[PDB]
């Protein structure tokens, strides 16, 4: 099982930052919207479904501190959720040697400046488990980074 961002290298486990482009002002009342399908793609090893990839995030995925106080909802794979999360998701399974780019959306409702380039605005956990054997499980972190300023 493997993924890359932005078409970079692979990526089979251990922790990748993921480089976003925000809206720069947003108005009272507004959301950002963070859509990591655009950036992050996983595939399967083997293709065919062959040994069948398990994928799912992890309770604990948060804020990062300093935006602890904002509110969010993730989107994964038909479901969303409260963010941080504070429990593990639905599973994602991944066959296709093709890549995939994952079914993952952040809403942020900030709680001046909102957010500066260049700062972490979240950690995302990652698992995956396959189907063989031990199914060789993986733990990923994808580390969320805003490429410019959002001003309110
Ligand atoms: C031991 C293991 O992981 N086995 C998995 C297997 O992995 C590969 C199969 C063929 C070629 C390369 C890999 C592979 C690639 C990478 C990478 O590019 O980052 C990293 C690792 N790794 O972490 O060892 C392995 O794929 C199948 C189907 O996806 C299941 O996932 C299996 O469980
Ligand atoms: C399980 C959990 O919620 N938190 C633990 C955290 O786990 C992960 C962290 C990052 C990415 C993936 C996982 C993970 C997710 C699953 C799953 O989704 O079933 C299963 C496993 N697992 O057993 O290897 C790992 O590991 C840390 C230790 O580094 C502590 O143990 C935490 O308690």
């Amino acid at each position: 099982f493997s993924c890359n961002v932005d078409g970079g290298s692979s990526i089979g486990a251990g922790t990748t930052s993921v480089y976003v482009n925000l809206d720069p002002v947003i108005q009272p009342g507004q959301n950002l919207v963070v859509d990591l399908s655009q950036h992050i793609s996983c595939w399967n090893d083997y293709g065919g479904w062959y040994d069948t990839d398990h994928i799912n995030l992890v309770q604990g995925s948060a804020f990062a501190g300093s935006l602890q106080s904002y509110k969010g909802s993730l989107y994964w794979n038909n479901v969303t959720y409260p963010f941080p999360l504070t429990t593990n998701t639905n599973v994602l399974d991944i066959g296709d040697k093709t890549p995939m780019p994952l079914p993952l959306k952040l809403y942020i409702t900030p709680v001046g400046v909102v957010i500066k380039a260049g700062e972490v605005i979240a950690r995302i956990h990652m698992y995956k488990i396959a189907t063989l054997g031990s199914g060789n499980p993986r733990n990923f972190t994808w580390n969320i980074i805003s490429n410019n300023s959002v001003v309110m």
